C-alpha cells in the first residue's frame, strides 16, 4: 500500500534494522516495535541517517514530508522509495553502492544532489532534474553527460570517471566550480563558454591545450595537475589565481606565472623545472612545491617569506641556504638533493618537520636547537670523498657528527677495514680503487626521531 | 601475480579510486599514478580506511605486514583479498555490506574483529578463530552459532538476528559481554554457564524465564527490554546491578528490584506496574523511565534525589508534587497523565525539558521563573468541569492563565458561543448537556517554546 492505514510498528514499515532504530528515535519511540500512524510519519520533513549501516530504504515512502535527506556513507543500492517523495529539495547520498537513478526522475524540486563515489552510469534520470543548482557526480562510471544539458541553474557540478566529450556543458553558463577529475578529458574547449567559473579542478586527464581558459578571469583556484602540460602561457590572464596546481606535467617555462601575485598555494611538482625566477615576485606564497624537477639554484625563493610549507625533494640542490630566509616555514622536504651544508638551517627555528633524507649530510651540528621539530628524516645520506691514493695501508678522517658534536662511530666498513677514533684504516694488498664505509645512528631532535644513516665513499688514485 | 615485481602505479594495485586516493597518501606519494614497489607496500602495518566510499579491497592482498584494518561505513561486499594476509590481528569492518566470510577462515592470528551490521549469514569461517577475544556480528542475518562453540577466548561477543539456539555458548565461560539483542532467543538456560558476565544485552528477544541469571552475580548491566517477562524474582539475586532495562515486558512486581541499591539507571517504561514503592530506597538513581504503566500515587520518587532524567508520561498521575524534591533534575517528561496543578514545579530550576501535553493543566503561572527551560511541551490539555445546570443562557469564567498571569482568550467555542471577558457564554434554545471550548496560544519560558493548549468540556445538568 502506498500510505499506512493502521498504527503500525516501526519495524514493519522501515525493514533494515538499522533505519528503523533512527526512526524509532526519529519518531520519539523507545523500541522499534512502538506503533506509529501516517501521521506520525507525516511530520518528519529532514533526515540525518548517514554512517549507520543502513542497506535498505524501504519505509521512507510514507515519509511524505521529506524536503532533505542525508543518508551518505551507507550500502544503499536501490533507492526506488525515492521516487514519489516529490517534495525533497537536497538529497545527500555520496559515499553508497547506487547504480540504478532512475527513482530521481521526478524530484524535480531538487536544488541540491550529491552523488559522488556511488556506482553511476546512466545519467538521463537527471535530465528533467532543472531546478538543481549543486550536482556531484564524481567518482562514478559516468560516460555520457549529454542529460546535464538542460541544467542551466547549476553553480556547482562535479562527474566522473569516463567523459570524453564535455559538449553538454556549453549553455550552462551559471556554472562557477566545476570538477572534472579523473576522467579521460583532452578537449576543454567548451570551457571557454563557462565565463563565470570561479574553480576548475581537472586533476587527472589528459589535457594538453589549455588555451579555452584564456577568458575565465573569474578563476581564483584551477587544477590541472596529472595532465600533458607544457605550455601554460595562458596562465598569464589568469590574474585572480590565488590557488594553482600544475604537477605533474611537462612544464619548464614559467614565465607566464610571474605576474599572478594573488598566488598563496603553488604545486609544481613532478614537471621539468629548473630555473624558478619567475617565481620571485609571488610573495604572498604559503605553500610553494616543486619536488621532482631539475632545480640546482634556488636562490629565488628567498623573496618568498611568507612561505611556510615547501618542498624541494628530488632535485639536485646542494646549496640549501635560500631557504634560511623563510621565517615561517614549519615544514621543508628537501630528500634526494646534494646537500652537504646544512649550517644555514640554524636560522629556522619554526620548524616542525624535516626532511632530509638521501642527501650529503655530515655533520648534524646545525641543528641541535631546532627544538620545535617533530618530524625528521635524516635516513641514506651518500657522499664521495675527493680521492687520495692507494697505498696498502690506507687510513682517512671520520668526519661524520651527531647533533652534540660527537663523532659517530662507522657501522660497517668495506674491505675488511677497522675503526679506531678517528680514522677508518685499510690494509689493502691488492690494488683497489674504492673503500668505503657506512653509518647508521639513530636521533631526535625536540621530538622528531630519525636514523641519521649513510655511506661513504673514497675513491683510491 | 601475488607479489608486486615491478614498480607500479598505485591505481594499477588499488582499482577502486577511494581505495587508490587513500593509499596515495599513506605511500607518501602525490598522485595516483605514482608507482610504488612491493618493498613500498610492507611498510604498511596498519589501515584506517573507514568511511571513503570503497566498494572493493582489491589491491590490499599486497599489504603483507598490516595488522590492523578499519574498512568500518564503506560499501565491501568481496573481502577475498584479505584471504592471504595472516600477520591481521584486529579488523573493523562494521558498516558494510559483506555476506561472505570465507576469506577469513585462516586470519587464525585475529584477536579482535567487528563485523556488525553487515549481510553475513554463515559464519562456520569463524570456526578456528580460537585467539578472538572480541567478536561482533551483530545486526546480521545468522540463525546457527554452531561455529561459536570453540572460540574459548572470547570475552565480548554480539551476533544476530535469526538465532533461537544458545547452546553452543555452553563453553565461552571467558565471556564477559554478550549482545544477543535482535534475535528469536525464549531458552537462555545455557547463560547460567557464562558465570564471568558482566553485561548480557538481550534485547528484543522472547525471554520469559531469566531463572538461568540467577547466578550471575558479577553482572552490572543487564537488558532485557522488549521480552516476555513477568516474574522477575531471580533479579534479587544480582546485587551488582547498575545499568538495569526492563522496559518493554509485563511486570507488575517490582519487589526483586529493592535491594538493588547500586542501581543508577532503571527503565522499566511499558510494563503494568501500579506501585513503586520497592523503588524507594534506591537513591543512587540518576535515570528513571516509568512511561506507559498504571501510576497513579508517584510518592516514592521523592526519595530519589540523585535523579537527573525522569520518564512517567502516559500513566494516570494526577498528583505530580513528588517530583519537586528532585533539585538535579534535568529532563522530566509526563505528558498523558490527569495533572491539573503544577504549582510544586516551580521548585525545579535545574529543569531543562519539562513535557506535560495532554494533561489538565490550565494555569502557567508556576513554571514562569523556571528560565533554564530550553524545551517545553504543553500541547493538547484537556478537562471537563464540575457540572452547572443547564440554562437557555448559559455563561462560566474563563480559567485558562497563561505564564504571565494573564487570561488566554478562547480560540474556538461550541455550540456557537461566544467570549469576552471573562465568561463563555452560549444560548441554548435546545436542551444541551454539554458544551465546550479550546485554546490555544504559544508560548516560550527560558528558551524552551510550545503552544499551550486544550479543550475544556462544561457539563450541563
Ligand atoms: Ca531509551
Ligand atoms: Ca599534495
Ligand atoms: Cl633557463
Ligand atoms: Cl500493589
Ligand atoms: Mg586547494
Ligand atoms: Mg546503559
Amino acid at each position: 500500500s502506498a500510505t499506512i492505514t493502521q498504527d503500525t510498528p516501526i519495524n514493519q514499515i522501515f525493514t533494515d534494522t538499522a533505519l528503523a532504530e533512527k526512526m524509532k528515535t526519529v519518531l520519539g519511540k523507545t523500541n522499534v516495535t512502538d506503533t506509529v500512524s501516517q501521521t506520525d510519519l507525516d511530520q518528519v520533513t529532514t533526515l540525518q541517517a548517514d554512517r549507520l549501516g543502513i542497506k535498505s530504504i524501504d519505509g521512507v515512502e510514507y515519509l511524505n514530508n521529506l524536503t532533505q535527506i542525508n543518508f551518505s556513507n551507507n550500502q544503499l543500492t536501490d533507492i526506488t522509495p525515492l521516487k514519489n517523495l516529490t517534495k525533497l529539495v537536497d538529497i545527500l547520498m555520496n559515499n553508497n553502492q547506487i547504480a540504478d537513478i532512475t527513482p530521481l526522475a521526478n524530484l524535480t524540486n531538487l536544488t541540491g544532489l550529491t552523488l559522488f563515489n556511488n556506482q553511476i552510469t546512466d545519467i538521463d534520470p537527471l535530465k528533467n532534474l532543472t531546478n538543481l543548482n549543486r550536482l556531484e557526480l564524481s567518482s562514478n562510471t559516468i560516460s555520457d553527460i549529454s542529460a546535464l544539458s538542460g541544467l542551466t541553474s547549476l553553480q556547482q557540478l562535479s562527474f566522473g570517471n569516463q567523459v570524453t566529450d564535455l559538449k553538454p556543458l556549453a549553455n550552462l553558463t551559471t556554472l562557477e566550480r566545476l570538477d572534472i577529475s579523473s576522467n579521460k578529458v583532452s578537449d576543454i574547449s567548451v570551457l571557454a563558454k563557462l565565463t563565470n567559473l570561479e574553480s576548475l579542478i581537472a586533476t587527472n586527464n589528459q589535457i594538453s591545450d589549455i588555451t579555452p581558459l584564456g577568458i575565465l578571469t573569474n578563476l581564483d583556484e584551477l587544477s590541472l595537475n596529472g595532465n600533458q602540460l607544457k605550455d601554460i602561457g595562458t596562465l598569464a590572464s589568469l590574474t585572480n589565481l590565488t590557488d594553482l596546481d600544475l604537477a605533474n606535467n611537462q612544464i619548464s617555462n614559467l614565465a607566464p606565472l610571474s605576474g599572478l601575485t594573488k598566488l598563496t598555494e603553488l604545486k609544481l611538482g613532478a614537471n621539468q623545472i629548473s630555473n624558478i625566477s619567475p617565481l620571485a615576485g609571488l610573495t604572498a606564497l604559503t605553500n610553494l612545491e616543486l619536488n621532482e624537477n631539475q632545480l640546482e639554484d634556488i636562490s629565488p625563493i628567498s623573496n618568498l617569506k611568507n612561505l611556510t610549507y615547501l618542498t624541494l625533494y628530488f632535485n639536485n640542490i646542494s646549496d640549501i641556504s635560500p631557504v634560511s630566509s623563510l621565517t615561517k616555514l614549519q615544514r621543508l622536504f628537501f630528500y634526494n638533493n646534494k646537500v652537504s651544508d646544512v649550517s644555514s638551517l640554524a636560522n629556522l627555528t619554526n620548524i616542525n618537520w624535516l626532511s632530509a633524507g638521501h642527501n650529503q649530510i655530515s655533520d648534524l651540528t646545525p641543528l641541535a636547537n631546532l627544538t620545535r621539530i617533530t618530524q625528521l628524516g635524516l635516513n641514506d645520506q651518500a657522499w664521495t670523498n675527493a680521492p687520495v691514493n692507494y697505498k696498502a695501508n690506507v687510513s682517512i678522517p671520520n668526519t661524520v657528527k651527531n647533533v652534540t658534536g660527537a663523532l659517530i662511530a662507522p657501522a660497517t666498513i668495506s674491505d675488511g677495514g677497522s675503526y679506531t677514533e678517528p680514522d677508518i684504516t685499510w690494509n689493502l694488498p691488492s690494488y683497489t680503487n674504492e673503500v668505503s664505509y657506512t653509518f647508521s645512528q639513530p636521533v631526535t631532535i625536540g621530538k622528531g626521531t630519525t636514523t641519521f644513516s649513510g655511506t661513504v665513499t673514497q675513491p683510491l688514485k
